[PDB]
């Protein structure tokens, strides 16, 4: 019950409980949550986009470290790319996760990123993970976001875009400064 499991195990479930079966995953480097998702029958496809190379050669090469039915490994799509380019790849799924990706954006790439995601893609469900500074700063690297920043990033998300948010940390309670992974499930409005 490593901390990544923790994160992995919190966002299957969080799909599971949205009956999200096709996801996309942005930022997906080497493919752990993609691993997890194609050896689970539950999902009808899994697609990991990310802006590098080496990380997808990566998880191409552990992905197929896998052994499973014909018909499962078409489930699998891997796309280089960049996150804040609106691609027409990105759209009919139910499910975006952005894992552990936020922290690494600055304010010329967050923004964009938000638009693509929040408008052009508009999955029903967005999963986002960040690390809790919060926690690293009390038991310990210092990019990371606050839980007022984050929550503060996601309600004004809210305000933006047709979504609204709930919050469910994945760590452990301190219960002073939370859990040490937040994490955010964005579900789209009904029209
Ligand atoms: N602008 C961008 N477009 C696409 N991918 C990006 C990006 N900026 C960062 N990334 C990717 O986002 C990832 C951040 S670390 C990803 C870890 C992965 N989500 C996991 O399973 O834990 C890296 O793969 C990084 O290359």
């Amino acid at each position: 019950i490593s901390l990544n499991q923790q994160r992995m195990n919190g966002v299957v479930a969080a799909l599971k409980q949205s009956n999200a079966r096709r996801v996309i995953d942005l930022g997906c480097g080497q493919g752990n949550l993609l691993k997890i998702l194609l050896k689970d029958s539950f999902f009808e496809q899994i697609t990991g986009v990310d802006v590098s190379y080496r990380s997808l050669e990566i998880a191409q090469e552990r992905l197929d470290r896998l052994r499973l039915p014909r018909n499962q490994w078409e489930r699998l799509q891997l796309i280089q790319g960049a996150l804040t380019y609106q691609d027409k790849r990105f759209h009919g799924y139910d499910a975006a996760t952005v894992i552990e990706v936020i922290e690494h954006l600055d304010l010329s790439r967050l923004g964009a990123f938000e638009r693509v995601l929040f408008e052009f893609a508009q999955p029903k469900i967005v999963i986002v993970t960040t690390p809790n500074i919060e926690y690293n700063v009390k038991f310990a690297h210092r990019f990371e976001w606050t839980r007022s920043q984050f929550q503060n990033w996601a309600n004004k998300i809210t305000e933006r875009f047709a979504y609204n948010v709930q919050f469910q940390p994945i760590g452990e309670a301190d219960p002073e400064v939370g859990s040490p992974t937040q994490m955010a499930v964005f579900i789209h409005r009904g029209h």
